[PDB]
């Protein structure tokens, strides 16, 4: 039973309350057992006249005996008042955005009334419409329902705190001119009614591409050599698998390469296409152009260029020699570092002022199994290429043990 | 028909003789094509005023 | 008059310091004086 302070005073005896629960101006409510139970009970007050200071006295009974203990005070609320009308502010940061990038929002809260003293904190449930629905809630109730969820954050007025800060960071399928809508909504437990105050309006990628040929040195009567084309992207596919379409500009040999469509998993930033030339064996050592066609949402024909200085070997096939030795030594201890060293290198040396031969090398010492997976550009002139390694044998020698060094020009 | 590459001529006279001599070339002028739209954003500071 | 591009809205303080001349108010004498500044 609730007795505000405008609608009548509260009983002074128990026997009072008692009789008020009884009756029907105290309302019954049901708890659930084998549960800890979180009661909603909800009272109906009319102030005629408005009250800046409330004080609400409410006393339950379960049983006979009631719930409030008299000796100790009865419940009492200051439940604020004046209705104040709140003056909303946007900070952005920053103004255009790429696709799917993070964007800074800062929305100061300002409150025209203070809060009085002595009073229980104001939970605001600002929404966010990121906009990739394509729909920003108009009525208070689809305004409501998205601060609840994940979309919407809270935040609280402290007592007698007028300013209050509220950031947050939208994410985007395309670019369009079109920013994050907000809504300003209070709400009670279990979001039973809606009720709005202000209301607020709009406030208004890169590519890289890595291309390399494998095997360098064109075969005049060998195997077509693997043009390999690395693209990254500065954002991350969030949405659906991606399909870029590479285009491979006729070098002057053996015709332009039939153009690839290569597909990226979700969540896939890098791609691979694959290029091959059958009359690459017979190409003459120049400059050559590339250009690709990136689409992308609504980010569409990005166009890249990558410049490539193919020489030609001829009917001649290089080798790559491999050379291994330890530091350390025998005899090693078990669980000692162990450094072995491995020089790949080209007597032919071919690479001239081209396209340089990153050799990714994969040690594998004597365990068993037949890594620490490293990699070391090829530069064009120093033939030269050091793979240090360390492998930390935790094993007795039984004998001895062998290394297998492999090596890739991917 | 919309040109990607526009060249005008103008050759005035005062009374008889040409402003513009004859042994360097007429002004031409490259008057732009293809009609951008321009995509205008803004950035504020601070929010409050 | 041509146009392009459209676009749409994108949404004191006073100090005061007070002194008073004479600083003794003295019974029998001159009203004392108070001023206030407020920048």
């Amino acid at each position: 039973a609730f007795f505000g302070a405008d609608t009548g005073t509260a009983p002074a005896d128990l026997a009072a309350w008692l009789t008020a629960a009884n009756g029907a101006g105290g309302l019954t409510a049901t708890i659930l057992p084998s549960s800890i139970p979180s009661d909603i009970i909800s009272f109906t007050r009319t102030y005629a006249a408005a009250a800046a200071s409330l004080q609400g006295k409410l006393q339950c009974f379960i049983g006979s005996t009631p719930l409030w203990d008299p000796y100790y005070p009865t419940p009492v609320f200051q439940v604020l008042a004046a209705a104040p009308t709140y003056t909303l502010s946007a900070s952005v940061t920053p103004a255009v955005v790429p696709v799917d990038t993070a964007t800074l929002w800062t929305y100061n809260i300002i409150r025209s009334v203070p809060v009085p003293a002595g009073g229980p904190s104001l939970p605001i449930l600002c929404s966010f419409w990121d906009g990739k629905t394509g729909a920003a809630p108009t009525t208070d109730a689809g305004w409501a329902a998205l601060a609840g969820s994940a979309n919407g954050k809270g935040t609280s007025m402290a007592p007698g705190s007028t300013t209050a800060t509220c950031s947050f960071t939208p994410s985007y399928s395309t670019t369009g001119t079109a920013t994050p809508t907000l809504q300003l909504i209070q709400n009670s437990f279990a979001l039973d009614a809606a009720t709005t105050v202000g209301f607020l309006s709009p406030v208004y990628a890169s590519y890289t591409i890595s291309s390399y040929l494998n095997p360098v040195t064109p075969v005049a009567g060998g195997a077509a050599a693997v043009w390999r084309i690395v693209i990254t992207r500065n954002a991350a596919v969030t949405a659906s698998a991606k399909t870029l379409t590479c285009q491979m500009p006729d070098n002057g040999q053996g015709g332009s390469p039939a153009d690839v469509t290569a597909d990226i998993a979700v969540g896939g930033t890098t791609t691979v296409c694959v290029f091959s030339i059958a009359g690459y064996t017979t190409a003459t050592p120049g400059p050559y152009f590339a250009t690709v066609n990136v689409v992308d949402g609504a980010v569409t024909t990005s166009h890249i260029t990558k410049n490539f200085t193919v020489l030609a070997s001829g009917t001649t096939a290089p080798t790559y020699a491999v050379t291994s030795v330890v530091s350390p030594a025998t005899p090693v201890k078990v669980s000692t570092p162990v450094t072995y060293t491995f020089t790949i290198t080209r007597t032919t040396a071919v690479p001239a002022g081209g396209i340089p031969q990153p050799i990714i090398c994969e040690f594998f010492n004597g365990e068993g199994t037949a890594a620490d997976t490293v990699v070391a550009v090829m530069a064009p002139g120093e033939t030269t290429t050091t793979c240090t390694f360390t492998t930390y044998y935790t094993t007795v020698s039984a004998g001895g043990f062998t290394a297998k060094l492999m090596v890739f020009g991917e």
